[PDB]
């Protein structure tokens, strides 16, 4: 509910004055309240102040890939009633696999519209814990499915588009739409691997790796997309918990990245974790005091509302710190149109008629269509027009809730691969033959019986929330259970066999890759509510595959080569490396790898430059329409992408760069640009504009400073190195972006 700024008790307070400054309105509201009232409102499940007519407000609300279940959200218990469902989009891993920034922005707009519609019915808050922009650096993280991938630049572009779409633009032009919250600011990418609990895990991260990998996403989020909120994670960095670290929360988030007087929520009772089990403070009150002084403005729990009074009395914190945090929160609320009349807010006029819009359903289907990656095909795909009898088999064959991942809402419909095959008029023989993880072969027979008389076998399996989830990291990155045995038996029939590998993290498909009896292999991840229809549209040829792998499919033995606790990415005497840019082994399928139903010819649409002076680039940086030097351009490629095949398709141009200059070591590759050229009809030649900035070409040294270094740089366009171009930077090395040193 919202206050009554027309007749209620706050009507004569400056907080109810729309003409006044938002920060001044928050100040007027906070000065009107009692210190203890302020304290009992410093938590996510705030009760408001019944004296002044301030209604309750739950800050903990979830909408990762669509309006999700959360403490701040309820869905109508009646299945067909209004607000019983919401557009459940596919997991952000497949969404990053789309590599479509326009699509990500439109999805963010849909999510924000539906969140506003739910809030107008008293069924959702106005701030949402989204997105999760922690890089999926270790292949066996349970929550890496919630993230776009493993590339900090790709995640940066994703989060820029998503924040701008959710919040309603690059600025609160009038009011916010919804307030976002970039998740877990730290080196958080571990749940319980070998007993290392995130709530007691001490991540050791070098400043170089800190600024080069774990923070670019948050810098793009709060500095370039101007987010309204950030969340500090459970883990500790270099011995200090994040929510209690002034260097992480103040020196970087509020200052270097410029969150300013936006509000920082703690991970849910991570403030309590600072005491138990992080052991960091001797008393609980001291834990909450250090958390507050470090920058944590609101606690997702109950630690603040029952300890901050004692902290003020024990002189650990002052009344003014509580008032500062409350002013930040209430100022974001003022910007959300909390204290303004509904007559002047179109976003407050949204209802149930705006939720399951056909545009939203079609956009979810399109996201799934663009996100699925074709890993292998011998020409069996697209399915022959003469194929009529298909056998669908596997633990993912009739997937419905598995298709949603985690942090989801109740979808209006869950179209399974089986249901979609039936929707396309296929004579389907179904059998799930084995579970996700089991040794029971008793279903194999059924599978075989369903497939022995079929024109095509479609095995659909992999992993799901039973294998990877919040609080359960994977121990093996292989096909769980006896799934590979069933695939092998199906391949003994030597029919057209198509294997669908699902789930967030990758599983070792090298056995499938090497077997000639396996004709086609796709990765489906969590394709959302319309996932089956998208997969079948790709199979039949209705939609051409165009997605590309956002993460590396490591071979199995990788789990033995590096511990999940090793936060360093570079190789060494005990590290094969991390991610595509440092890994020294031979991945089964590379980052950015993808197949199409058509062949492409890539050339130059404009002769590329080959020489740049660093000082000239830095000087011209002040004249480009950017506010920070690292956002200024270095150059823009114009690739000519010709469709030399016979099928229309989209193409994802993935501009990679490699240098041997600047700080050693220097990565293999680094995704410095990417674009999605949509719908290239056969024969036609479309132009791909690929823009590289100074911040993506510069190098991060031991000090964590981003600077330009002279020498030879090479750049190519695909994982197959379609075209390549080598230029040189000359002149003197110039610092582009400083870095506050650890306090
Ligand atoms: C808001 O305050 C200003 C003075 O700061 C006053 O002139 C204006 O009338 C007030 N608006 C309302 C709606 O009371
Ligand atoms: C503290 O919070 C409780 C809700 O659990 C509320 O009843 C009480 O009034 C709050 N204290 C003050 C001083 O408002
Ligand atoms: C959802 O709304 C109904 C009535 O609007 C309310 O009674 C119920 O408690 C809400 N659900 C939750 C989980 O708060
Ligand atoms: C950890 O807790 C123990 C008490 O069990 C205490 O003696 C020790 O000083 C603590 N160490 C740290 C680093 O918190
Ligand atoms: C497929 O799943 C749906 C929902 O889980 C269920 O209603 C249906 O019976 C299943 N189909 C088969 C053939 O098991
Ligand atoms: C597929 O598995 C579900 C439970 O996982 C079960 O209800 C269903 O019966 C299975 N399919 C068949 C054909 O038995
Ligand atoms: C399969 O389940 C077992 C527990 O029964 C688990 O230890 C193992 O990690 C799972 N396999 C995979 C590949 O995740
Ligand atoms: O990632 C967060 C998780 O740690 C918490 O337990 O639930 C809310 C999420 O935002």
């Amino acid at each position: 509910a919202f206050p009554d700024c027309a007749n209620g008790p706050l009507k004569s307070n400056l907080v109810c004055n729309a003409s006044a400054d938002p920060v001044s309105r928050a100040k007027a509201l906070v000065d009107a309240l009692t210190l203890e009232e302020l304290v009992n409102n410093t938590v996510n499940a705030s009760p408001g102040v019944p004296r002044v007519g301030l209604p309750p407000y739950n800050w903990w609300s979830e909408a990762l890939h669509g309006v999700a279940r959360s403490p701040g959200t309820n869905f109508s218990t009646v299945p067909g009633s209004p607000f019983s469902s919401a557009t459940s989009f596919p997991q952000p891993i497949i969404l990053g696999a789309t590599f479509d920034d326009d699509l990500i922005h439109s999805i963010a707009t849909v999510i924000s519209t539906e969140a506003r519609a739910f809030n107008n019915a008293g069924r959702a808050g106005l701030d949402f814990f989204t997105p999760n922009i922690n890089p999926f650096k270790d292949p066996r993280w349970g929550r890496g499915q919630e993230t776009p991938g493993e590339d900090p630049y790709h995640i940066a572009q994703y989060v820029y588009q998503l924040i701008t779409g959710l919040q309603g633009g690059l600025s609160p032009d009038p009011y916010y739409k919804v307030v976002a919250d970039c998740k877990h600011f730290a080196g958080y990418d571990l749940e319980d691997w070998h007993g290392n609990n995130r709530m007691a895990f001490n991540a050791v991260i070098s400043t170089q790796d800190l600024a080069e990998f774990y923070t670019p996403s948050f810098q793009s989020c709060v500095r370039d997309a101007h987010v309204g909120s950030v969340m500090c994670s459970y883990n500790a960095v270099n011995g200090v918990p994040s929510c209690a670290s002034p260097y992480l929360l103040q020196d970087l988030i509020r200052d270097h990245f410029g969150l300013g007087d936006g509000w920082i929520t703690s991970d849910c009772d991570a403030v309590d974790n600072v005491f138990d089990p992080h052991n960091y403070t001797s008393t609980l009150v001291n834990a909450s005091a250090v958390s507050l002084k470090a920058g944590t403005d609101v606690d997702c729990g109950t630690t603040y509302s029952q300890t901050l009074v004692d902290a003020v009395n024990q002189k650990l914190v002052t009344e003014d710190d509580v008032k500062t945090s409350m002013v930040r929160l209430y100022s974001s609320l003022v910007r959300l149109g909390y204290f303004d009349s509904p007559e002047n807010q179109p976003w407050r006029q949204l209802g149930w008629a705006d939720v399951n819009t056909p545009s939203a359903q079609a956009l979810a289907l399109t996201a799934a269509e663009e996100g699925v990656v074709l890993l292998k095909n011998d020409g069996t795909l697209p399915l022959s027009r003469r194929i009529k009898h298909i056998a669908v088999v596997g633990p993912w064959a009739n997937a419905t809730t598995q298709m949603q991942g985690n942090y989801q809402g109740i979808a209006p419909f869950l179209i399974s691969p089986l249901q979609a095959l039936q929707d396309a008029g296929f004579h389907v023989s179904f059998a799930n033959g084995t579970a996700i993880n089991s040794t029971d072969t008793s279903g194999f027979a059924s599978a075989l019986m369903a497939a022995k008389a079929a024109d095509a076998i479609v095995f659909a399996g992999g992993i799901d929330e039973t294998i990877e989830s919040e609080g359960h990291d994977r121990d093996s990155i292989e096909w769980p259970g006896n799934q590979l045995d069933l695939i092998e038996q199906l391949a003994a029939l030597r029919k057209p066999l198509i294997v669908l590998q699902m789930g967030g993290g990758q599983v070792d498909s090298s056995s499938l890759k090497a077997s000639k009896a396996v004709n086609a292999l796709l990765w489906g991840g969590y394709p959302g509510q319309s996932g089956g229809t998208a997969i079948v549209n790709i199979l039949t040829g209705k939609t051409a595959p165009s997605g590309r792998l956002p993460i590396t499919q490591y071979p199995a033995a990788y789990v033995d080569a590096i511990p999940m606790t090793d936060m360093a990415l570079r190789p060494s005497s005990s590290s094969p490396g991390r991610t595509y840019k440092w890994y020294t082994g031979t991945p089964v399928f590379d980052f950015g790898f993808g197949l199409h139903y058509t062949s492409f010819k890539l050339s130059w649409a404009a002769s590329p430059p080959s020489r740049f002076d660093i000082s000239s680039l830095v000087a011209g940086a002040k004249h480009a329409g950017v506010a920070f030097t690292d956002l200024a351009p270095l150059f823009t490629f114009h690739v000519a992408v010709k469709n030399s095949g016979k099928v229309t398709s989209d193409y994802v141009a993935l501009l990679f760069a490699h240098t041997t200059v600047g700080p050693s070591p220097a990565p293999q590759q680094e995704l410095v640009a990417y674009t999605r050229v949509k719908g290239i009809t056969p024969g036609r030649t479309a132009t791909a504009a690929l823009s590289v900035t100074l911040g993506s070409i510069a190098r991060v040294d031991e000090s964590g400073v981003r600077s330009l270094y002279p020498g030879k740089y090479s750049v190519w366009v695909d994982t197959t190195r379609e075209i390549m171009h080598t230029f040189e930077l000359t002149g003197k090395t110039t610092q582009i972006l400083g870095w506050p040193q650890p306090r």
